[PDB]
């Protein structure tokens, strides 16, 4: 069957047939859409479909499908999960099956990069340590003095799920929060609750508003061991704004480098339970989320006071007006430093003529509505007025939850 | 069965109950949603009104009663004798008023009880039509104090002798495309505007030219006609700082009034209901003003405020828009005109799903169309969850006439 999206701006009309390839399922029924819901061990039985599956899909992309190579891989891997009970990837089915997963990120606006992805091969790691290295290389070379590159580090699969790797933070690089006896936060309130688990693993904080938190490592399902990483590769540009000098003064510093380490990679139903990647920035991360969340470093009402705004109705649009400026400023400063930075009108752009070309030669581009439209200026962003589909590919990227509500603590 | 949502700013959590009553189907199934998607006989009436007239007597504290019992019976007689049946004055009220309640799209809901109901069964002439329609205007406006009203024309029959207002608002400028190439005025109402020519209109060709009505009575031919200038209120548009923003040149009207839509209550089909509240200042400023598709004038406003237009990453749409914006606000409340910000009106839906959670069991909610297009995660709707599925009675979108009239 086939599906048509339109957008309401243009009356562009797309047909959706990938759509059929969908097994996961979404939350939602015939009676109710969880579409705005942000959260809606494995047998032989279970495994040898899931990797016939996925590798029928990496033989066809090769232009492959039911040679020889392709018959003789689906027996090796048979006869592996039988007497193993599991299998390995090889090399070139990793990063086929990584770039698929980003391919497959409904949520993510920068897919038109996806094809672009240097996976780095760390199933050889066995201790923290190791990780430890292995994240450093990672993000020096992901970092690359500016001009960022899109990477992702893959540490050894889920065996019995006594024995995960996992990253305990969230990203590679965030800040402390310090809850204070009075109730205000000092530096990032997200990252609390972490902060207090790294103090009580022994990290001596800083205890400022931008303290670069340490690693956090698990490796085959022990205790975690923390790491600083080393300062001089935590590339960090200073906020400042092209008119407005007193901007400087408020203090405020972001990292360069975005990098998710909390994810769960899933090929050919393999589950890699450690594999942070990395890009680079879309503006509104920072400037609207992460600056002007009221429960996040919530700088509007200063930045407000500083520009002299009418601050006492709502309908001066104060909030509106302080949240461009800022906006600005982060752009601003990440250009003046040449560090790779994406604002939202481009992102959102790019992210539409992805979308075209993937429903001409793949036939669909599964989207997430809600997530995909920036947080601040929805409707001028060409995404606003674009219809999607949202629907589970694999391989893909899925939330778990924070190790340290499951952790099996060895003391 | 028993859903959680959570406010991922607040922590808190409410739990719905209330999908259970879910009655109609979303679009979405367990392998694809479709959230973002715009439009995802006797024996079918008689469930339909029993449904109906139980939520009706629940609601009056009389469940299973001699007066719910004998309503029954006789709403059954009359529709096994007659094929359809009549609501009371009452049920349509309560009918109409918990419709609003159930529209999961709609920001304003805290609102819903306080609902004006014209009951206009009694009409049989499209000139009827303008009357109740002039009326329902006047009363809503009220010279700026806004007044939320729904005025309601026979229900559907055979469907061969709909009533339908043919006009998507009440209120609209025209649309003409001219030999330029271009557009002038509205380019979401050239296609109607096009249609009231070709039945009689004598268009002025101007920015802001107000519509004609074109009402269809009983299935009969639309007709046109114009509601008198001095029952639409307007509102010119200037900046509280910006000298020139004047000089663009923009007005816009002060009464919403959405004339498309098709009421159902209790399996009786309403499809010429329209209905009017006041007006959320992204509307106007964001959708109507700046839309590509619409009036557009971003490109306009950023070079009289003098930003750099050279790269997309001066954030000069932005600038402009915000601006645009306190402008639509700040005419609105100088002319005494019923408006409300994004801010007011999300922090007010807030208020309204949690009195809906701990009172109703939950609050169906459309999360794409509940976060304004301007500034959504600064407003607290962006950061609540919401479940969105279809209560009855409800409001649902209809095909435009023209496309399915007998002409
Ligand atoms: C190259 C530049 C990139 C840009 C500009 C970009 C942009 C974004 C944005 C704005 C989001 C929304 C989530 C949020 O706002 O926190 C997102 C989500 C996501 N991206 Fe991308 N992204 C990029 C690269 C990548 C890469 C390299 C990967 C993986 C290889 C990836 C995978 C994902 C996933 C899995 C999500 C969902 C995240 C979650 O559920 O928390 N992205 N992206
Ligand atoms: C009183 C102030 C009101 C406010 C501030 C308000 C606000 C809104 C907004 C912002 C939307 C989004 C639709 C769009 O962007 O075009 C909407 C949709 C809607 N509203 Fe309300 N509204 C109000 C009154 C009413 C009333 C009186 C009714 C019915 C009696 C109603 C029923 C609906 C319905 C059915 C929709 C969806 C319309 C569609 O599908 O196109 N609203 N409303
Ligand atoms: C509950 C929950 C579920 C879920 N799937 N996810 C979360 C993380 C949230 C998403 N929103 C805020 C926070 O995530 C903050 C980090 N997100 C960065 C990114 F994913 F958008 C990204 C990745 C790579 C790039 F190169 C650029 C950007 C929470
Ligand atoms: C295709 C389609 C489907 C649908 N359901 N609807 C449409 C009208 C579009 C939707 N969105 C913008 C435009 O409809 C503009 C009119 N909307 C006004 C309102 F509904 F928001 C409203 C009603 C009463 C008030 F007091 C205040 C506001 C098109
Ligand atoms: C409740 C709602 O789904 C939630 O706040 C979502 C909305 N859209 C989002 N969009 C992005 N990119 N990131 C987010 O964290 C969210 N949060
Ligand atoms: C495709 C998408 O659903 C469409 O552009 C929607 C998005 N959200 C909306 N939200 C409101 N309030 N009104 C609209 O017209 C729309 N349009
Ligand atoms: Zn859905």
């Amino acid at each position: 069957r086939f599906l048509k999206v339109k957008n309401w701006e243009t009356d562009v009309v797309l047909t959706d047939t990938l759509h059929l390839k969908s097994t996961l399922e979404t939350g939602c029924t015939e009676h109710i859409c969880m579409g705005s819901i942000m959260l809606p061990v494995r047998t032989k039985d279970q495994l040898f479909p899931l990797a016939k599956e996925f590798l029928d899909q990496y033989y066809s992309s090769i232009k492959r499908f039911g040679s020889k190579a392709h018959m003789d891989r689906l027996e090796e891997v048979n006869k592996e999960i039988e007497s193993t009970s599991t299998y390995q990837l090889k090399d070139t089915e990793l990063i086929y099956g990584a770039k698929h997963a980003w391919r497959n990120a409904s949520r993510c606006v920068g897919r038109i990069q996806w094809s672009k992805l240097q996976v780095f091969d760390a199933r050889d790691c066995t201790t923290a340590h190791g990780m430890f290295n292995y994240i450093c290389n990672h993000v020096k070379y992901a970092t690359n003095k500016g001009n960022l590159r899109s990477a992702i580090t893959i540490f050894p699969q889920r065996t019995d799920g006594k024995h995960d790797f996992r990253v305990w933070n969230s990203q590679l690089i965030r800040y402390a929060g310090y809850k204070q006896p009075d109730g205000s936060t000092l530096g990032d309130p997200a990252n609390v609750q972490f902060t207090e688990i790294c103090i009580q693993q022994g990290w001596k904080a800083p205890r400022g508003r931008f303290d670069v938190l340490p690693l956090l490592l698990q490796a085959n399902g022990n205790d975690p061991e923390l790491f600083q990483i080393p300062p001089e590769l935590v590339l960090e540009v200073p906020i400042r704004h092209p008119k407005f000098d007193w901007f400087k003064d408020l203090g405020l510093k972001w990292y360069g480098l975005p990098a998710v380490s909390n994810m769960l990679l899933e090929i050919g139903g393999l589950e890699f339970s450690a594999c942070p990647f990395s890009g680079w920035y879309m503006g509104t991360e920072i400037g609207v989320r992460d600056y002007c969340d009221n429960s996040r470093y919530n700088i509007l009402e200063e930045v407000a006071k500083k520009m002299d705004l009418d601050m006492r109705k709502t309908s001066s649009l104060w909030k509106d007006q302080a949240l461009v400026e800022i906006n600005i400023a982060v752009l601003y400063s990440f250009q003046s430093d040449k560090v790779t930075i994406v604002d939202h009108h481009s992102a959102t752009e790019s992210f539409i003529k992805h979308m075209e070309n993937e429903y001409r030669c793949r036939g669909g581009c599964p989207a997430d509505w809600v997530w995909i439209v920036p947080p601040m200026s929805g409707s001028i962003t060409p995404v606003f007025h674009q219809e999607m589909l949202n629907y589970r590919l694999t391989p893909s990227f899925e939330y778990q939850p924070d190790p340290w509500n499951t952790h099996v603590w060895k003391g």
